[PDB]
């Protein structure tokens, strides 16, 4: 039976600038929730509750990996430096968490350092973010005088007598602080009642609000992402850390308190599947980290959303379309490793030595096909060539690439030993290359990024392709007439067989189609794949011995070559959907920048004190976008970018592309 109920489970991340003390706060949480008074996830406990502490990345930019982490954790502790409150880095991350429906409590850390100011720090939540945040605590003293904390919910006071976290004394609220405490409690009830009609009716109706009534309302508002409790302390000198952990229990969600994860069936990507926490339901879990341990070998960390799985059983890796035997399962505690037999909905563990299961893969039952992570457009849009410095550097590169694919499912690599890497954007490529060079000690030269262009035809033509040769021992013969016509943008390749009366024998018709496919891949105008073209085979000739599958592949090739002279080919470029969220005062510079990159806007909508812009920008004009965005928003804006459609390149730009590719 499960040790801890669904209701008594807390999946949390810590969100903090390195300057706000993320690592000390993280060390203290691990100490207090451990047994004795770095892991992708630590299994821990507090007050009869399972607490799983999930590592969150330090990215200044929103990556596929940041998004994965928001989907694995359920709640977070946002840590601020008492001297400066919310900084730009803190703000971008906060806006991303709101989009993913993640409840937060705020911990104002460093209350003992020079310049500490609880009231100012709380005011930055209001001004920078328009967040409905209110103190549930008040500090007594600041800097070297920080000495006590008032719990405003219970109306009790806790005094600290040392820097170790022991011998805490409960005292009466000091006389000179009672008015200020009563005032803050009233402010706390008002901010919560803005989200609750029934509470507001009680408050205005001059009724008393019990402790249990107030906690319940705070929890409801918090787990609905309509309210943010604000707490205070100092992690390094152990004051307020135990009260912060009690607040994780009191106010942060169980796996049932947040929106369920959304996936689809492998057999039908348009059919939606909701995976809610339910031990009797079908199993579904998502892999989110892969570690290689010197003793146990490969560790794949996963979060279970629904159902249960037992060690020694077979599951489906639905992303690969392959079965996996789950041989052994580990939970990593602060001071020990623990082997377990079963993992339940809401739980996190690591599977030991999976053959073919990496980060971002879905596991489900053998009989089922739910997928929880994918991209609508999986293909790379930008590529880079990488040249190893030597044999030793070549060998290292081969190893690096295998390990990098386990960690990031969104890049592709093809390896003569020149390697071409394909990815989703300039930052993505830079992160991978950095990891190769620094972490796997590979010495290499890297080329300029190359956007993934395509070609298409703008007009139609009939052409003959005829192949007649005897080199060298006997003749090969193939003869086709084909009509080429442009297809709809996005509709792809379509081959039509209009041969009647066997003028081209049925056994060589698939060869005409396959020959056209292969030739189109090489492009006609600047070396990029030709797409969105229709081709109809309607006449030709043959001989009963001299014709061959091969002869007709070549005949079809010569026909495309003739058609490229007559069908007005053009270069197409990838157009990205660029979604920009920034404080509203930066509209002017954000929109001017979109215009300067040949982009356009289709809809912009307010969200809090922000605007959300739907823009379309050519990928070739997105180099340096994150830098300009950081500069135009004082570090406070964030964005995502995905492939959207192909568009024709302007005439003078295409001429540059052809001039350059001809050297
Ligand atoms: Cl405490
Ligand atoms: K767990």
């Amino acid at each position: 039976a499960r040790e801890f109920s669904l209701e008594k489970t807390r999946n949390i991340g810590i969100m903090a600038h390195i300057d706000a003390g993320k690592t000390t706060t993280t060390e203290r949480i691990l100490y207090y929730t451990g047994r004795i008074h770095t892991s992708a996830a630590t299994t821990a406990a507090w007050e009869g509750h399972r607490v799983n502490i999930i590592d969150t990345p330090g990215h200044v930019d929103f990556t596929v990996e940041v998004e994965r982490s928001l989907r694995v954790l359920d709640g977070a502790v946002t840590v601020l430096d008492a001297q400066s409150g919310v900084e730009p880095q803190t703000e971008t991350v906060w806006r991303q968490a709101t989009t993913y429906g993640v409840p937060r409590i705020v911990f104002v850390n460093k209350m003992d350092k020079l310049g500490a100011n609880f009231e100012y720090s709380v005011s930055t939540l209001h001004d920078r973010l328009q967040a409905n945040a209110a103190p549930i605590q008040l500090p007594i003293g600041a800097e070297d005088e920080f000495e006590a904390i008032i719990d405003l919910v219970e109306m009790k006071c806790f005094k600290y007598t040392n820097d170790l976290g022991t011998e805490i004394e409960e005292i009466e609220i000091p006389e000179d602080h009672l008015d200020r405490a009563e005032e803050a409690r009233a402010s706390l009830i008002e901010a919560v009642a803005e989200t609750s009609d029934e509470l507001m009716e009680k408050y205005l109706g001059d009724e008393e609000i019990s402790v249990s009534e107030l906690k319940e309302a705070i929890r409801q508002a918090t787990t609905n992402v309509e309210f943010y409790p604000v707490l205070c302390g100092t992690a390094f000198k152990n004051k307020g850390v135990q009260l912060m952990l009690d607040a994780v229990i009191d106010y942060l969600p169980s796996p049932l308190d947040v929106k369920p994860i959304i996936g689809h069936r492998a057999s039908n990507p348009e059919e939606e599947v909701i995976a809610k926490a339910d031990d009797s339901a079908e199993f579904a879990a998502l892999a989110f980290k892969v570690m290689t341990d010197p003793y146990v070998g490969k560790l794949t960390f996963f979060r279970v959303y629904s159902g249960t799985m037992t060690s020694g059983s077979y599951v489906k890796n639905s992303t690969k379309g392959k079965r996996e035997r789950v041989g052994r399962l580990l939970q990593m505690h602060a001071n020990s490793r623990q082997e377990i037999d079963t993992v339940y909905s809401g739980d996190i563990a690591a599977a030991v030595g999976l053959k073919d299961t990496g980060t971002g893969d879905t596991l489900c039952g053998e009989k089922n096909d739910i997928i929880l992570e994918s991209m609508e457009f999986p293909e790379p849009v930008i590529h880079l060539s990488v040249e190893p410095k030597s044999k030793a550097d070549q060998d290292k590169m081969t190893q690096a690439l295998v390990k990098l694919q386990e960690e990031d499912p969104t890049f592709h690599a093809h390896t003569t030993g020149q390697v071409i890497i394909g990815g989703m954007g300039e930052l993505h490529l830079d992160i991978l290359v950095d990891r190769m060079k620094k972490e796997f000690n590979v010495e290499c030269n890297v080329g300029a990024p190359m956007v993934s262009y395509r070609e298409t035809f703008k007009s139609s033509a009939q052409v003959q392709g005829k192949f007649s040769r005897q080199s060298g021992g006997r003749g090969q013969y193939g003869d086709v007439h084909i009509e080429f016509t442009p297809n709809e943008t996005g509709a792809g390749f379509e081959f039509e067989n209009a041969i009647v009366g066997g003028v081209v024998p049925r056994e060589y018709i698939p060869s005409v189609e396959a020959g056209l496919k292969d030739a189109m891949e090489n492009g006609v105008l600047a070396g990029y794949p030709l797409i969105d073209v229709k081709a109809k085979l309607y006449d030709g000739s043959y001989h009963d011995v001299d014709s061959s599958e091969m002869a007709f592949k070549i005949a079809a090739s010569l026909a495309l070559k003739e058609a490229a002279k007559k069908c007005d080919p053009v270069i197409l470029e990838p157009m990205m959907k660029v979604t920009i969220e920034m404080p509203e005062e930066y509209m002017g510079d954000i929109m001017g920048d979109v215009t300067s990159r040949r982009g356009r806007v289709d809809g912009m909508e307010p969200r809090g004190n922000a605007q959300v812009v739907n823009a379309y920008v050519p990928l070739s004009e997105m180099f340096g976008y994150a830098t300009s965005l950081r500069s135009n928003t004082q570090g406070r804006g964030t964005y995502t970018m995905y492939f959207d459609h192909y568009a024709e390149v302007p005439k003078s730009i295409a001429e540059d592309i052809i001039k350059k590719n001809k050297g």
